[PDB]
């Protein structure tokens, strides 16, 4: 199966120079061996080729620390439909250009609840775990619907209700926390995001976050008031979107939108295509032979 897959030929040298250079210091696992992964690194450093080992060698030993390579066997979430229920969040199909949309509904959020049925650092290691999916199962999913490769989201968060006067210091330390590990080790994986149903009590919160995020990522971020439909139906078409956020979608077989996990990592074509196709990328199956 033919993806488009457009390589630079001045990024095709950078990322084989610093695939050398991993080499060379054994800092390259066969598991990380793929182009649009250490391309992801260089971007993330402005293809600095030693500020980008030094970020490559960190991300080495943090997926060693955290036992990121065995999560998905190691880590069983079993508070998971009672942090849904306080925090619901998910994956909901596909932008117009083939990108995965992710959807946080924070004017739902219980904090107090939510600290009853989970920690922290258990909530963190879920989101390590879902993105393990994420780039390893739902990414590649969206490369072959799209036949284009993709390794990045548009996400929506959903503000309803978010005032400063009930920003928590603990809310804003998980958020620095959640970016800190996808800075780190998750590089470039964010497109673009919109904010939405922002009110005047939310100006304050924008400010104080802005503050702790990568200014990259700020430029990638928008923050609508409460008409906001026609801007995600501009970039994502009505059957993709939830009806709640006037699209079409409703999920009502699987419980609604914000638990189906709707997308094309769901269908069992695709997904045969991942564990039976050979790579994605022909750069990789060149360096291979
Ligand atoms: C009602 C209680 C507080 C509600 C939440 C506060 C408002 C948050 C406002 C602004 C957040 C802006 C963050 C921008 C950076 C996020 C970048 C990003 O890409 O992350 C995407 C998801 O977005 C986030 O990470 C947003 C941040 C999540 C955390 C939100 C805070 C939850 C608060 C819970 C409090 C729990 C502790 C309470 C103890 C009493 C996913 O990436 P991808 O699409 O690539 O898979
Ligand atoms: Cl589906
Ligand atoms: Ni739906
Ligand atoms: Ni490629």
């Amino acid at each position: 199966l033919t993806i488009e897959d457009i390589h630079d030929v001045e990024e095709l040298r950078a990322v084989d120079e610093f695939r050398n250079l991993l080499v060379s210091e054994n800092l390259l696992p066969p598991t990380l061996d793929d182009y649009h992964i250490m391309l992801r690194f260089l971007k993330a450093r402005k293809f600095d080729i030693g500020k980008t080992k030094l970020m490559w060698s960190n991300m080495i030993k943090w997926r060693k620390d955290f036992g990121t390579d065995t999560i998905f066997e190691d880590f069983e979430f079993e508070e998971f439909d009672e942090v849904l229920k306080y925090y619901p969040h998910g994956y909901h199909g596909v932008d117009k250009e083939g990108r995965p949309v992710y959807i946080e509904r924070l004017g739902l959020v219980d904090p107090a609840k939510l600290m009853q049925v989970t920690t922290v650092e258990r909530f963190i290691r879920y989101h390590v775990r879902e993105f393990e999916k994420t780039v390893n199962i739902k990414l590649p999913a969206c490369c072959i619907a799209a036949k284009r490769h993709i390794d990045s989201s548009t996400t929506i968060l959903d503000v309803q209700g978010v005032g400063f006067k009930n920003f928590s210091k603990p809310a804003r330390d998980l958020i620095i926390q959640l970016q800190k590990i996808d800075n780190d080790n998750y590089p470039e994986t964010l497109h673009r995001m919109f904010i939405i149903n922002g009110g005047s009590g939310f100006k304050l919160v924008w400010a104080t976050v802005k503050q702790f995020l990568d200014p990259k990522t700020v430029t990638k971020i928008h923050v609508i008031g409460n008409k906001y439909q026609n801007k995600l139906l501009e970039i994502i078409d009505a059957s993709q979107l939830p009806d709640f956020l006037g699209g079409t979608c409703t999920c009502a077989d699987r419980g609604g939108c914000m638990r189906s996990d709707k997308g094309p990592w769901n269908d069992p074509e695709i997904l045969k295509m991942l564990q039976s196709g050979g790579p994605l990328c022909r750069h990789n199956s060149a360096l291979n032979s």
